[PDB]
């Protein structure tokens, strides 16, 4: 099924959750996704979609969640790559850079600081050329899709726009296309009431790609519905 899951709020909230999907499914299937600004001329990391600040610098969590076993981490704030620069010699574990971007000159800035892979949604649907080009330019494995899909008139539709725009594209063929176009990974979330298993038993059979399933579960009892 999925092989690897985020996580953000529940991790804060409990950081042994990290360490015990870690344990359950190896560290590998653990991305711990990071929303940070600064604050007070320093970075903290903040939770609920970034609305409340954990009272945790950006170095302490980054350096906590690798102890407690984390995989990678996603990271959020074209590019802050000070941000990024700053994270960087903090941890050895892979890095992705939450996306927004939707040029080539600008993904060179996040592997320039220090980004292993970047996240891209949106920019990828209207320009699926840029999936190519990173690929083409950094490998592969540099490149993660994320994919916002929704339930629409009894058939699985992309979404874009943080969610907002239904593209007409079919789930189906976006997932075969963006692996055409050299995607190394998907992150998959659905807009559809946990986790959509449903979806995912969908895309699956669909791709060889490693899947990451977006969630929102605070327990190790949810986390494995995803697995």
């Amino acid at each position: 099924l999925a092989d690897k899951v985020i996580i953000n709020t529940a991790a804060v909230e409990n950081p042994s959750l990290i360490t015990q999907i870690a344990q359950t499914f190896g560290s590998q299937a653990v991305v711990v996704a990071i929303d940070a600004k600064r604050v007070d001329g320093e970075f903290m990391a903040f939770t609920y979609s970034g609305k409340k600040n954990t009272g945790i610098l950006l170095r302490d969590w980054v350096v906590e969640v690798e102890k407690r076993g984390a995989g990678e981490i996603l990271l959020a704030s074209g590019y802050d790559t000070e941000m990024i620069r700053f994270v960087r010699p903090l941890t050895t574990l892979p890095i992705i850079a939450s996306g927004g971007a939707g040029k080539m000159e600008h993904f060179l800035e996040a592997f320039l600081a220090g980004a292993d892979k970047v996240s891209i949604n949106t920019a990828a649907v209207e320009n699926p050329s840029l999936i190519t080009q990173i690929a083409q330019t950094f490998g592969s494995q540099a490149v993660v899709v994320a994919i916002v899909a929704k339930r629409v008139d009894g058939e699985f539709m992309v979404f874009t726009y943080s969610g907002k725009k239904n593209t007409g594209i079919l789930l189906r063929d976006w997932v075969v296309e963006v692996e055409k176009r050299g995607a190394g990974e998907i992150l998959l979330t659905s807009i559809d009431r946990g986790y959509d298993t449903e979806m995912i038993r969908f895309v699956r059979p669909l791709t060889t790609l490693p899947i990451i399933a977006s969630g929102g579960a605070g327990k190790m009892e949810h986390f494995l519905e995803a697995f």
